RNA sequence: AGUUACUAAGGGCUUAUGGUGGAUGCCUUGGCACUAAUAGGCGAUGAAGGACGUGUUAACCUGCGAUAAGCUUC
């Protein structure tokens, strides 16, 4: 379902996509690591997310 | 003058009960010996075996490898 999307999407979208997923996650887990993540449930989501993109 | 019981500090015997202990009996996600087939290898495209790390999850175990408790496709 979300590879097919990723699939019809572009390679410099796709960079843009992972980079700005980083930078997305050190904030989450910086947050988590201040007590201030009320969702903890998106550090995943945003792996998961990461890692099918580098697939 | 004569023959005399009671005593139980404690102990002995019988029976009953309580406590320590895990023998006997019943059972087992465990072992042993084989039968019928499959197969008889992995590695410089980095092996077998380990260290370290990975959680929204204290440690340990298991899974996994910076795509790290999982990624894609049929
Ligand atoms: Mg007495
Ligand atoms: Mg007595």
């Amino acid at each position: 379902t979300v590879a097919k999307e990723l699939r019809q999407k572009s390679s410099e979208e796709l960079v843009k996509l992972v980079i700005k997923l980083k930078g997305e996650l050190l904030e989450y887990r910086f947050k988590l690591a201040h007590g201030e993540l009320d969702k903890p449930h998106l550090i995943n989501q945003t792996r998961r997310l990461l890692a099918t993109i580098l697939t």
